[PDB]
């Protein structure tokens, strides 16, 4: 009787950026973007408090959103027999 807390497979899952429109609604994405900007200021206060270029901040937001998306996907992975699917087809 070994203890069980959680278990999830780890692997590189590419082509997840295009799935951001399926994982999150655009209205939600806009809110997340605004939150990410505020988060960037939070990051700025702790580290990197000087002249910063725009792409590094943009990359930080993209990484932040992607990490959050992965957590959400993992949260939905907690249900068994649950996976993303197109759910579009026709029987003919």
């Amino acid at each position: 009787n070994n203890p069980l807390q959680q278990q999830s497979s780890q692997n590189t899952v590419p082509n997840v950026l295009n799935q951001i429109n399926q994982i999150f609604s655009p209205e939600e994405q806009r809110s997340l973007l605004q939150e990410a900007i505020e988060t960037c200021k939070n990051f700025e206060k702790t580290q990197l408090g000087s002249t910063m270029t725009e792409p590094v901040k943009q990359s930080f937001i993209r990484k932040y959103i992607n990490q959050k998306a992965l957590r959400k996907i993992q949260a939905l992975r907690d249900v068994k027999n649950n996976n993303n699917a197109n759910n579009n087809g026709s029987n003919l």
